[PDB]
């Protein structure tokens, strides 16, 4: 008969019908075509901003954490009886409840206060206080940065060594275009500065202090006029997409010299404030320390905008930038502060279920304890080497295509095979997670848990993680370090490493079975790892060469060329409107690296599929559906992205998100993609096959 009768193609054939609409034309708009089936069944849950097929699988592995997480077992190593003691302190919201603010008063001391919040605080702190100190407590400790984000990295150009790097912060927005507070930004920056009052107020009369609202008010908002210059002052992402010219080496003296700042009437010293924060490993720098400046051009906008300020009025916001995100780890009271705001930045109504927040938090702490159990419990042995031959059939796909780029020369090419000859791969998971306990005991072993003390063990998770990342500034790089834990549903690159990951997580279907049809998988896996692999080679990653340094290896011509190429991708999203993001265009520019990354890894996917028939032949067809196996694998792609958004979100993520939205990934690698169009008995210039068609890889 030829047709698969499988528990697995069944599996796969009834979310193949399940999630599509048949009744749309696959040319007009393959994204509801393949998708509209699941968005008319489904509902964004009250509890999350962003719902698709990623969020699922996501909400799915939270549950096998759950289960292992929760019943202790006597035979637990002592890395897996932290990871569980820390689950149940964190689960324990009426021991959480019982303590109110108590926490973050004794905590308020030890960052020199919060103005707002203290009763004359230029007798009690303003004396000790110093922008250096004040700045360099929140860094060390806190792991949390207000002004200047000064942090240990790898250095570009070096990628074994660590360098002191200096950028500018985040901020208390999702991003700068936040802070002009009309129209659509509106509503967030008035939850955002309630959200400052409501935490204020619960403050002092829990301090049994006088609440003189207006007072509130005033201060409160001198820390968003503040936070507005700070954030005008900030760099756009579209001027930071150029490692080269983000990367400035100088010395501290350089430095002082060529970046200095009036703050409270006192100069600012980057030697005094460095060794604040260094010290706090017994580590010393001097004045020819060499130093990595992401942000100048934001270094002496600062300047003019301090002077401004005094002591205090900086102080308001750099202890509120810590106070909003511990009030989530207090009391229901303080929870609640934070409603109208989380509203309006990602437009939930309700926060996510306790035990689900509180299993993320001990997967994101303890990777490599929480992975081991995940894996034990929910990953298969024989998919990891299925993995590890599809990459290798990627990577030579990606390799072979370089002969037909006819936009490089000869030279550049040869290089570029260098690069993806020696791709670091990671499959799964590091064996020694299971096998060697004593290397895991260790990995935690200066963290100790009170069951009854969670906030204790988030702020001890705080230090222990700057702390950890303080020392690295002398030590080479551990090459043998994964990206990621193993309990993600997820892959990444990372350039300084030059190295692709695929977690256990994500080895799961739709993305991958080793008992589901193989043009499911190269249009599931397949395409992510091709995503992965081109990340080494797009608009910023091509600037890294094979070992992870940034150094140039294009000819003058091949990079015009790329940047010529890839123009193209750039007007093609820029000119996607986003209904939910309120008719707003895509900025094509930030989305461009991923862009480029998913239109490639999809047609290096489809040849490695088309090479896969050459040796095999057909697969034996799915039942119930009237496609062929070419069909399928831009189908099961096209539903990986199967998902929709909150308007509150959507506003959030179309300036924050460097990914296009899933809706416009179908529709964009598709419209560039001819066997797409093939596959599908397209008609020329209907809307997923224009003739005008973008390419790079
Ligand atoms: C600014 C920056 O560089 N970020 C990097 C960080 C890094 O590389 O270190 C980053 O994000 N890397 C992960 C990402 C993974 C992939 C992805 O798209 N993941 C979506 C998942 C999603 C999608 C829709 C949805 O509704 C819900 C979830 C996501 O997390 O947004 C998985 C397959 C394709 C790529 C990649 O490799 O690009
Ligand atoms: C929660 O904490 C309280 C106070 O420490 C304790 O009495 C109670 O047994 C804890 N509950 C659980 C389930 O651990
Ligand atoms: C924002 O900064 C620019 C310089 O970077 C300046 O010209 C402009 O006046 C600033 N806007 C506001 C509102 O301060
Ligand atoms: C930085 O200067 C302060 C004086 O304001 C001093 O107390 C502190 O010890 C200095 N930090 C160093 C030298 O690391
Ligand atoms: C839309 O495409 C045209 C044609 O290349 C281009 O000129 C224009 O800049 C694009 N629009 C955006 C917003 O990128
Ligand atoms: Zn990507």
């Amino acid at each position: 008969d030829g047709i698969c009768k499988s528990s697995d193609c069944i599996k796969s054939a009834a979310r193949l019908i399940q999630n599509m609409d048949a009744t749309t034309e696959p040319c007009t708009d393959f994204f509801k075509y393949a998708c509209g089936g699941w968005l008319k069944r489904n509902v964004i849950p009250e509890t999350s901003s962003r719902y698709g097929n990623f969020d699922i699988l996501r909400d799915e592995l939270e549950v096998v954490l759950k289960d292992v997480l929760q019943e202790p077992k006597t035979e637990d190593i002592v890395a897996v009886q932290k990871a569980k003691a820390l689950y149940r302190s964190c689960i324990n919201e009426s021991a959480i409840d019982s303590r109110g603010g108590e926490p973050l008063l004794k905590l308020l001391p030890d960052i020199y206060g919060w103005p707002v919040a203290t009763e004359n605080w230029e007798q009690k702190y303003g004396a000790s206080w110093t922008a250096e100190k004040a700045i360099a407590q929140l860094n060390s400790k806190y792991g949390k940065k207000v002004l200047i984000n000064l942090f240990v990295g790898t250095d570009d150009k070096n990628s074994v060594n660590h360098v002191i790097h200096i950028d500018q912060p985040r901020l208390g927005l999702p991003s700068r275009d936040y802070y002009e507070c009309t129209g659509i930004y509106k509503e967030a920056c008035t939850a955002y500065v309630d959200f400052m009052i409501s935490v204020a107020r619960l403050i002092r009369q829990e301090e049994r202090l006088p609440i003189d609202e207006n007072q509130l008010a005033l201060e409160m908002n001198k820390v968003m006029e503040l936070e507005k210059e700070i954030a005008n002052a900030t760099a756009k992402p579209e001027d930071r997409n150029d490692p080269m010219l983000l990367y400035n080496k100088m010395t501290l003296a350089q430095i002082q010299n060529n970046f200095s700042l009036e703050i409270n009437g006192k100069p600012f010293s980057w030697l005094n404030f460095t060794n604040e924060i260094m010290s706090t490993v017994n580590i010393s720098i001097t004045n020819e320390e060499d130093v990595v400046v992401y942000a100048p051009e934001y270094l002496t906008k600062l300047k003019p905008i301090l002077t401004k300020y005094s002591a205090r009025d900086l102080q308001n916001l750099m202890s509120w930038r810590f106070i909003m995100d511990l009030v989530s780890s207090l009391s229901r009271t303080y929870k609640e502060s934070r409603n109208a705001f989380r509203k309006a930045l990602y437009g939930t109504t309700s926060e996510t279920a306790t035990w689900r927040r509180c299993a993320n938090y001990v997967n994101g702490n303890m990777e490599n304890a929480v992975g081991r159990l995940y894996v034990e419990a929910a990953f298969a042995g024989e998919s990891k080497h299925v993995v590890e031959d599809l990459i290798a059939q990627i990577r030579e796909v990606f390799i072979q295509t370089l002969d037909d780029l006819t936009w490089m020369d000869a030279e550049t090419k040869k290089r570029a095979e260098e690069k993806a000859l020696a791709i670091k791969e990671r499959i799964g998971y590091p064996d020694d997670i299971v096998s060697n306990d004593n290397k895991l005991n260790n990995e935690y072993l200066e963290l100790n848990y009170k069951e009854d003390e969670y906030f204790e063990n988030i702020i001890q998770n705080l230090k222990f993680s700057q702390s950890k990342q303080l020392k690295k500034l002398r030590e080479k790089v551990d090459k043998d370090e994964w990206i990621s834990g193993a309990a993600v549903v997820n892959a990444f690159y990372s350039s300084g490493r030059n190295q692709i990951v695929f977690p256990a997580g994500i080895l799961q279907p739709p993305f991958f079975s080793a008992q589901q049809s193989n043009s499911l998988n190269y249009g599931g896996i397949g395409m992510v790892i091709g995503h992965e692999i081109t990340h080494g080679f797009d608009d910023n990653g091509r600037n890294f060469n094979k070992d992870g340094d940034l150094v140039d290896w294009w000819t003058q011509q091949s990079a015009s060329n790329f940047k010529e190429q890839s123009q193209c991708m750039v007007y093609q999203y820029g000119n996607f409107s986003w209904d939910l993001a309120g008719g707003q265009h895509l900025n094509g520019i930030n989305t461009l690296g991923e862009n480029i990354a998913d239109n490639g890894g999809l047609g290096q996917a489809y040849r490695a599929y088309q090479n896969y028939i050459k040796k095999n032949g057909e697969e034996k067809l799915l039942p119930g559906l009237d496609l062929n196996h070419k069909q399928l694998f831009f189908l099961n792609f096209a539903q990986v992205w199967c998902g929709t958004y909150r308007p509150e979100y959507a506003v959030n993520s179309i300036k924050t998100d460097v990914h296009s939205p899933g809706n416009f990934r179908i529709i964009g690698t598709l419209q560039n993609s001819a066997e797409f169009s093939e596959a599908f008995h397209c008609r020329k210039n209907s809307y997923m096959n224009p003739e005008k068609k973008c390419r790079v890889w």
